[PDB]
């Protein structure tokens, strides 16, 4: 799929960069704190919507 859209997000997507368990962090410039609670549970909601369509609401899986 020689595509520009779908080749603009892979593209974005190891511009940044990337990380390596970036869990150790600290305070500098910024507080040290994290919100694995929160969003916590915003990564949970997020998750099973991408689940639900790719098999139900997508019905554009094909895998059987």
């Amino acid at each position: 799929m020689n595509s520009v859209k779908e080749l603009n997000v892979k593209e974005m997507k190891q511009l940044h960069g990337g990380v390596n368990y970036g869990n150790g962090v600290s305070c500098s410039k910024t507080k040290c704190s994290v919100n694995w609670g929160q969003a916590f549970q915003e990564r949970y909601t997020a998750g099973i919507n991408s689940f639900v369509s790719g098999v139900a609401s997508g019905a554009g899986s094909i895998g059987r």
